[PDB]
């Protein structure tokens, strides 16, 4: 019943994914996207400095999916990371990792393209990973790499998934991820940000993620989060801490879309209630003391 040998080719891989997807009540395309993300995360995990510490930390929706699993996180598309040092050399190192491969997977990476974010000195970069399993194309993963901000790469959590073990690839998965205090700080900044006039803030989905991250902190002391928040809002030098969690007129349906598949969770069911919940969390963070 549990595959003893790894898949022999892509067809057997997809074949096995579809069976695991139905087996645990998940959409096939999501499980396959999840596996593609894990493969690229394992490439990233081979990148270390000369003391063995990670060079790349995962963040964004990929990290939330690793923390909570597929059923309890939003479906997200990209592989967002923070580069611990020198961003230009990350691409070359990933390309080498993908050429060497991991458990039969290989990757070719497209050229990095800068993107403008006013609050960051060094601009993030975006590119794509073209994944193949035993020579035959498998999936495509959008990748975003941003430079370190304050102490958001000082520490990392190490997360796992058994998805590849379920289709017969047993090699252990261990993914360094940006810690929750810094995820909260950056999402709070993004969801409360006022963009330059032409652009508009669409990030109502961050209201879902912030509720999920708050729940993941359980009873933890909020002082690390408060410090991280203060550090991000000051480094970025835009709107100050603590922010106001305002809702824009087009967010009701964007927030509703972000709830898709999460009916079983205890979440705010309207954007107003979501804004009120995240505003309470902001105040709870601000009250923390050493
Ligand atoms: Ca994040
Ligand atoms: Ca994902
Ligand atoms: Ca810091
Ligand atoms: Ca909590
Ligand atoms: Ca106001
Ligand atoms: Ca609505
Ligand atoms: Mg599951
Ligand atoms: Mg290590
Ligand atoms: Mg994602
Ligand atoms: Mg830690
Ligand atoms: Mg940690
Ligand atoms: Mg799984
Ligand atoms: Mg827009
Ligand atoms: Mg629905
Ligand atoms: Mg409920």
């Amino acid at each position: 019943k549990p595959y003893s040998s790894p898949p022999t080719n892509l067809r057997s891989l997809r074949d096995r994914l579809t069976q695991v997807a139905e087996r645990q009540g998940v959409v096939f395309g999501r499980l396959q996207r999840h596996v593609a993300m894990i493969v690229v995360a394992q490439f990233a995990a081979t990148l270390t400095d000369d003391t063995g510490a990670p060079l790349l930390l995962v963040k964004g929706g990929s990290s939330l999916e690793l923390r909570r699993g597929i059923p309890d996180s939003r479906t997200a598309k990209d592989f967002d990371t923070v580069a611990r040092r020198d961003i230009e050399l990350i691409h070359e190192q990933l390309a080498d990792a993908g050429e060497t491969g991991w458990e039969g997977f290989t990757a070719i990476f497209t050229a990095p393209e800068e993107i403008d974010v006013p609050g960051m000195p060094v601009k993030p970069r975006r590119f794509t990973a073209k994944l193949s399993y035993r020579g035959r194309a498998f999936a495509t993963v959008p990748i975003e790499v941003s430079s370190v901000e304050a102490g958001n790469a000082d520490q990392f959590d190490t997360l796992t998934s058994d998805a590849l073990g379920l289709v017969g690839v047993p090699a252990a998965v261990a993914v360094p991820c940006m810690t929750i205090p810094w995820q909260i700080a950056q999402k709070l900044h993004a969801v409360t940000a006022v963009l330059e006039e032409p652009k508009v803030n669409d990030r109502a989905h961050d209201l879902v993620d912030l509720q999920l991250l708050e729940g993941l902190l359980l009873d933890a002391d909020l002082m690390p989060t408060r410090s991280a928040c203060i550090a991000i809002f000051e480094a970025r030098a835009q709107h100050p801490w603590p922010p106001r969690v305002a809702t824009l007129p087009h967010w009701p349906l964007i927030y509703a879309g972000a709830l898709e598949g999460l009916d079983h969770l205890e979440l705010a069911r309207t954007v107003d209630a979501a804004a009120q919940a995240v505003q309470r969390f902001v105040a709870r963070i601000d009250r923390a003391t050493k």
